[PDB]
């Protein structure tokens, strides 16, 4: 794509001509525009015609004038608009937009706002600039390349660039006021766009929070009957749900715990009830948060968010206490499920232990029937889970590999019981491997306790992703030395096959490597030197991997295992609330309906008791 | 060498004599010089004669006067010059220089500049001091001993000591102005000398950058038609190339990304094109940087620089994006080379696996021919590489040991195929060892991916240089206890040879050491005590080496593996751009020719798109 503006490269082409006009509006001298209007009238042409624009983009002379503002003012703008009006152009020059795929919908008002020229914005608005044109090119979309997403609207651009005067002028100018309800091509409003450009750094979060609160307070004046935070985009997300999905923890916490006093009190989501010393009791708005409603904040955080700080969101209030009462309500069902799986696995172990050769027989047949029925039940449950987690399936197993393991165990159980009916001998390794998987699957339920559940998070770490990368080097070492030892030992004056030599070389890592002078071999010295070289290289490699893993993991970073265990409990709770595949529970709504003021402002509120001695001592 | 000045040691000798004159010019009283001119006229002698100088160095009385400045002024200087003029000396005393090998070319103007006496500099220049005398002794060269390299010229001395007034006076005095184009004995100009004295500390870098920019701006006035940064020294290096070779990262980054506005705009190498929010688009000068030109900055960084921060240079713009587009253009050739090596190694493994005893036979002969041809091809390619990397060969394999390994593998392959024609049995261990090396050489191509290529940098570290130092102690332990166990076990009431006992003692480190009461030996108690002592000493040594290696490597230093992987990709790209030994590619020039102003200032410019949200938010 060509540059937006370039002092060194002339515009593409893919008497008053285009080059003279562009040079005049670049210099900014209005008196050199004389004769342009007469030339346009003589040739019956307009400034919006393709001959007077950049060929590749459709960038006009007015955008060239705004792109060359000197101290916020270009004197060629108003005479250019006067010439455009006097030429009888049915398409206004202020509303002309670029046509290329990279800068599609880009207009001069966007350039005037981005150049922070309030005078130019006023001059464009006074002459009929549409304040709802959407810059929807690839440069203005959100992706990993060179781009600037701010929404697509001029008001969203003015908000995302921290321009209070431009926002105030656009919202209530008498010519054409901008609407806070206006949406971009994705359905995003200005609050959605502020959530989009939000980062978790303190300065960006402060800017986004200030802009969000100010725009909400002005929406309380300009459109008081409009719920600005209840507007959903094309994904069905509100700004709170969008902040939950994108991992924008700071603005999510600010919206979730928002409190105002006096005026703008209906804009609050947190309402202080009473205080007594270090005890503070508050009411929290549960709208769009409680899992009783479809597509809630909790469901989005658990199953739709990809961000690494999902575990930091679930420990914020009121989410923490709400998930705590849900877990206290469902802990008996959790341990009943654990007891059922223990019974199933015990019968599995008894049946697999007493297999026959390739009253007791009837009991073994009954146990085989029970194993088949339990495998069918688990298979149907896992298939229902993966059907419900349809669209976000890649997000489903990135932290829930036990779902994959349970599905695989049930599939192996059903396959082994099918192969037993066909009387093939391969049912027994399948049954044994499903028994292995079933006993490994019992470690899912360690998350029911704090002591085991936190520890199961502390043990597993980034070792798994580096194990494969070390294994890539180690397998090359193993295969090369194995084929070498097989080739060299074929002549007599140990290593008969590739698998045997590979096993003997793998024995060195477990402390059982045989290292001897193979006197019956012809090349025994070279074989011994190859073994010693392999041992030294493998030990150097193992020391390298240990020290490298030691460098990334020991860094004194504070322990986040408690919040990850809380996130695991939240996922378990939200799955347990749906019931079973054969019996669906009716959802129970949390909180109480309370009137908190006048919009009667009746909301479902959750009461949270907080004790904080240091915070209370700081205000004395 | 004697001291430059010493209040305690008298000058060497290797009526108005030398001692009285030296004491007078040390005290600084001009009225005690009476009778010196008459004595010199009577004896027909001059102050520059060997009788009036230090014997070992040739240091004169004027240098003695300047070395004893009191508050920047010595009153004996002007009468001494008057006596020198009145004596009819054909050699001026101001231009007399020291003659010893340590202080060769040292003059009084250098001492006046180093003493920061602008009055003395003006006094010397007004009386005819040559401002282009070069201090070229061993003290003024650059080496690891006691030295001060500043260039060799008075202007370079004034610049390297941060003396703006002295530089300004030397550049435009009406008596004899110094030239910015003047070069030292190495061809270094003042900008080269500033690059030479540059350090990567912030204060030294700030001083060097300020001096460099000021001298370039004054060269824009004094010699506007002279390209000061295009001057090459005797090594053919410009100041940018010299900064790239010496690892001077700060001044290299400053020169590479230099930008000026308004006046001194032709001195810029970076030209901002357009900005829109956090997006900044700039043009970068590619002169002497692009690898299309011989001896470029990229080639110097990859193959000529010895400094440890080579990987920090390649991640700077515009080098990072340029190397990225080069890699995107050559990645298919990289993986085609990988596929060819995989095919060659697979045929190697198949041929080595199916060797006979010391249609299938014809296929094995064809495979032997293919192995021989591939070995010849790889040998010729590696020989061509080491021929092209002729002068800097020691810099070539300090980070590219795979070149050595590929050459050794090809040599072993050719030697094994030669020995097979001679029908000796030793071809088979050579073939097996070349197979080992060829399978190890496949790990070169892990750098083609980020995931494997970064990890291959993270695993290897300083363990290799400490492994040899630990091995020096461990081999002494092993040999001493081995000869002990062989000597002690010779008498009966296990260890028959040195190699056997060494292997049994090495078995303890791999977890297979045999530790038993050798009841058939006569000295079984002493043998058991020797084994226990060896085990304890070896385990203490291993624990020491593990903890010592743990101390140097775990230090929370930020990971530089990504930049080292980028440097490896840069080396691969620059080698792939030359083509093959049998087919040399034509170089493709990067960037576009654009006019950036008036010197028409036409440069080859590279467009770089940068997104930086925090930097843009800081200016709002
Ligand atoms: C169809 C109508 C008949 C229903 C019969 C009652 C079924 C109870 C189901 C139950 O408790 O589930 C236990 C377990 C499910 O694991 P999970 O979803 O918690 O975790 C899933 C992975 N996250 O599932 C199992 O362990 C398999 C059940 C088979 C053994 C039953 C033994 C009963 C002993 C009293
Ligand atoms: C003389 C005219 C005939 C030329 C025939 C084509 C040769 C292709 C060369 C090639 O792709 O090089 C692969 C490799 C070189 O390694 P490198 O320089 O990337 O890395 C070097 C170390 N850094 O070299 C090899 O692997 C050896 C080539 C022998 C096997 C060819 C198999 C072909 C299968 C299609």
């Amino acid at each position: 794509p060509p540059p937006m503006e370039s002092p060194f490269q002339r515009e593409d082409r893919n008497r008053f001509d285009r080059d003279r006009l562009f040079s005049v509006v670049s210099r900014g001298v209005p008196e050199e525009l004389t004769g342009l209007l007469e030339y346009l009238r003589w040739n019956s042409k307009y400034l919006t015609d393709s001959a007077y624009t950049e060929g590749s983009t459709g960038k006009t002379c007015l955008m060239k004038a705004v792109l060359n503002l000197q101290d916020g003012v270009n004197a060629c703008i108003m005479p250019l608009l006067q010439i455009d009006k006097d030429s009888g152009n049915p398409k206004l020059l202020v509303n002309a937009q670029c046509t290329d795929e990279f800068y599609q919908g880009h207009s001069a008002l966007h350039i005037a706002i981005e150049k922070r020229s309030l005078q130019c914005v006023k001059l464009l608005v006074e002459n009929g600039a549409d304040v709802h044109l959407r810059a929807c090119g690839r440069f203005f979309q959100k992706h990993q390349g060179t781009c600037f997403y701010f929404g697509e609207l001029p008001l969203s651009l003015a908000a995302c660039t921290k321009q209070w005067d431009v926002v105030t002028y656009l919202l209530e100018n008498p010519h054409q006021p901008a609407s806070l309800e206006a949406t971009d091509s994705l359905g995003n409003t200005v609050l959605h766009a502020l959530v989009m450009i939000a980062d978790n750094s303190p300065e960006n979060s402060a800017l986004v929070i200030h802009m969000y609160d100010g725009l909400l307070q002005m929406g309380a004046r300009l459109c008081p009957t409009v719920q600005l935070e209840e507007i959903s985009n094309h994904q069905g997300l509100t700004p709170l749900k969008l902040a939950a999905k994108e991992g924008k923890i700071e603005i999510f916490r600010h919206i979730l715990q928002r409190e105002f006093s006096g005026p703008y009190q209906p804009l609050s989501r947190k309402f202080t009830e009473w205080c007594y010393g270090p005890v503070r009791v508050s009411l929290y708005d549960l709208s769009s948060v409680d899992s009783w409603e479809k597509n809630s904040v909790l469901e989005i955080i658990a199953f739709h968010c990809k961000s690494p700080n999902r575990h930091r969101m679930v420990v914020l209030e009121p989410l923490n206490k709400l998930l705590q009462e849900k877990w206290d309500r469902l802990v008996s069902r959790f341990f009943f499920n654990f007891a059922c799986y223990l019974v199933y696995m015990f019968i599995f172990t008894v049946v697999a232990y007493h297999q026959p050769s390739l009253f007791g027989e009837s009991m073994l047949l009954l146990g085989h029937i029970l194993i088949l029925l339990g495998g069918i039940y688990l298979l149907l449950g896992q298939l229902w889970y993966f059907w419900r987690r349809r669209l976000f399936i890649w997000i489903s197993f990135m932290d829930s590999y036990f779902e994959i393991l349970f599905l695989l165990q049930a599939l192996l159980t059903v396959l082994s019981q099918v192969l037993r009916f066909m009387e093939t001998e391969w049912y027994l390794p399948l049954l044994v491997l499903s028994l292995v998987l079933g006993w490994l699957n019992l470690l899912y339920y360690t998350r029911g306790f704090q002591h085991t559940g936190i520890y199961s998070v502390m043990i597993q770490k980034v070792i798994l992703r580096d194990l494969l990368r070390f294994l890539l080097v180690y397998l090359v070492f193993l295969f090369g030395f194995a084929v070498a030892l097989v080739s060299l030992s074929r002549e007599a004056r140990p290593y008969r096959s590739i698998l045997d030599a590979s096993l003997e070389l793998f024995k060195f890592t477990i402390g059982m490597g045989e290292l001897a002078f193979q006197e019956q071999l012809r090349f025994r010295g070279v074989v011994l030197l190859l073994l010693l070289a392999y041992v030294l290289l493998t030990y150097v490699l193992l020391l390298n991997m240990l020290i490298a893993l030691m460098s990334e993991t020991v860094n004194h970073v504070a322990d986040n295992s408690w919040s990850i265990w809380k996130l695991q409990k939240a996922i378990s709770v939200l799955e347990m609330e749906n019931g079973y595949w054969w019996c669906r529970r009716k959802k129970h709504r949390e909180g109480r309906l309370l009137k908190v003021g006048t919009r009667p402002d009746e909301r479902w509120c959750f009461r949270v008791e907080e004790v904080n001695w240091a915070a209370w001592e700081k205000t004395l």
